[PDB]
Parts: C-alpha cells; sequence; structure tokens
C-alpha cells in the first residue's frame, strides 16, 4: 500500500529527476561509470604531474597553479549556471520573491557544487573537463602555497558523502533541499520558502526509504551533511580572501564574485 499523497511526492521525486538529467550533463552515474572502468571507451586521460599536465593540455602561458585555480573557477562558473537552471524547476522556485531568488541562489550554489562534486571524486582524485579528464588528488595536494590546500577539504567530505552511495535520483531532491533553505540570512519572506522545503524534505524521505529500505535512517544522515558542506563553503570563502591579497594579478570572475560578496 501507498497512498495519494505518497503518490504526489513520488511524482515530485521524478519530476526532480527528470529536471536534474536536463540540466547538469555528466551526472554521477557517468562519472562512476567512467571512475569505474565500464569502459574502452570513456577512459580519461590522467594528470598526476607538471609534463602529464602539459600533455593533457590538447583537449580542454601562466603559472600552473593559477592555470588550474582559473580552470576550476570557470567551470564553477558553469556549475551555477546549470544550478541555476535545475533551480528554476523546483516548483514554486520561481514564484518567490525574486529577492529571495537571488538570496537563495547565492548562499545554495556553492553547497551544491561541492555535493555535486563529490560525484566526480573518488580518494584518488577527481574527473575534469566533462569526465575527459582525471586530476589527482596528489598532484593538487603539491600545488604551491596556497593552492596546494584548495581542494583538501572537498575531497574529505567526498569520500564520507559518497559512502553514503546516493544516486543522481536521490541527489536530485537533496539539491533542491539544499536550495530551498529558509534560514538563508537576508530572505524576506520566509514562510514560502520553509513550505516549499518541507514538501521537499517529504519527497526525500519518501525516496530514500524506496531507493534505500536497508540504509537505516539514511534521511538524517544525508541532512547532517549540510553541516559538513556549509563548513566547506566558510573554509573556500576563507582561502579566497587569502588568494585575493597574496595573488593581486589574479582575476575572480564576477559572478563568482557576487557570491563571495559578504558571505557568512
Ligand atoms: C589547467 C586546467 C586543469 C583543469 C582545471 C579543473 C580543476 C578543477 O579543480 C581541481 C575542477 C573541479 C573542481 C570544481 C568543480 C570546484 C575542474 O573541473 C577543472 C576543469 O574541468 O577544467
Amino acid at each position: 500500500q501507498l497512498n495519494p499523497e505518497s503518490a504526489d511526492l513520488r511524482a515530485l521525486a521524478k519530476h526532480l529527476y527528470d529536471s536534474y538529467i536536463k540540466s547538469f550533463p555528466l551526472t554521477k552515474a557517468k562519472a562512476r561509470a567512467i571512475l569505474t572502468g565500464k569502459t574502452t571507451d570513456k577512459s580519461p586521460f590522467v594528470i598526476y604531474d607538471m609534463n602529464s599536465l602539459m600533455m593533457g593540455e590538447d583537449k580542454i602561458s601562466k603559472e600552473v597553479a593559477i592555470r588550474i585555480f582559473q580552470g576550476c573557477q570557470f567551470r564553477s562558473v558553469e556549475a551555477v549556471q546549470e544550478i541555476t537552471e535545475y533551480a528554476k524547476s523546483i516548483p514554486g522556485f520561481v514564484n518567490l520573491d525574486l529577492n529571495d531568488q537571488v538570496t537563495l541562489l547565492k548562499y545554495g550554489v556553492h553547497e551544491i557544487i561541492y555535493t555535486m562534486l563529490a560525484s566526480l571524486m573518488n580518494k584518488d582524485g577527481v574527473l575534469i573537463s566533462e569526465g575527459q579528464g582525471f586530476m589527482t588528488r596528489e598532484f593538487l595536494k603539491s600545488l604551491r602555497k596556497p593552492f596546494g590546500d584548495f581542494m583538501e577539504p572537498k575531497f574529505e567530505f567526498a569520500v564520507k558523502f559518497n559512502a553514503l552511495e546516493l544516486d543522481d535520483s536521490d541527489l536530485a531532491i537533496f539539491i533542491a533541499v539544499i536550495i530551498l533553505s529558509g534560514d538563508r540570512p537576508g530572505l524576506l519572506n520566509v514562510k514560502p520558502i520553509e513550505d516549499i522545503q518541507d514538501n521537499l524534505l517529504q519527497a526525500l524521505e519518501l525516496q530514500l526509504k524506496l531507493n534505500h529500505p536497508e540504509s537505516s535512517q539514511l534521511f538524517a544522515k544525508l541532512l547532517q551533511k549540510m553541516t559538513d558542506l556549509r563548513q566547506i563553503v566558510t573554509e573556500h570563502v576563507q582561502l579566497l580572501q587569502v588568494i585575493k591579497k597574496t595573488e593581486t594579478d589574479m582575476s575572480l570572475h564576477p559572478l563568482l564574485q557576487e557570491i563571495y560578496k559578504d558571505l557568512y
């Protein structure tokens, strides 16, 4: 037995998953198949040092660390665009006060970036350039200060987050829950946001119970990961303050600039 209330939650889950696939070109399922070797055709070129970097750099001038960081900032900008497209599909989102929509995106995009970045990670590195490349965790750690530390907390989070074994259908709802957070600073009308999140939370809970019936309290464990994300973002923003002051010759994309502007 499942009922009409639960039926509407399944319809919501379906809609979100559909929109997620439409918005995010490289899904977790694709990322895993690339990372696991379901493959003679999907094998990534692996960047693990300077030469391999130079070699890989014909499928994608200045210092290596800056090239990587700026490559990372550019992909973040693209992720922001994809996440914004996805957000508009969340029912109710575009009906919210325009200021609140902006606020939700402002505080939500980075937490989603790191959630979804985990899909592209294992303990040994991260998929890059639409999955055509793989950059090792050790290579990123070897970068001159203050870059050698920029990806470490993301990997640390990914390894733990990935142990939840969520699939894209789960993630579609979870990232919707993240965006529709009524606790964001400066929100004008919290109640309409809370009402949407409540329904998302309901959809998320049913989704995890059906998809992961033997994974006890998965719902609670997932919600607790919010803390980790919030912390990654805080550290990232701090590191960015360091970069701005040490690398005055390194331009930061304005979209990212505005998101970081007076954040937490
Ligand atoms: C000389 C550029 C090397 C790749 C830069 C890069 C770096 C990078 O950080 C290691 C990432 C993933 C990171 C985020 C989405 C934050 C990337 O997706 C990419 C990319 O797609 O090009």
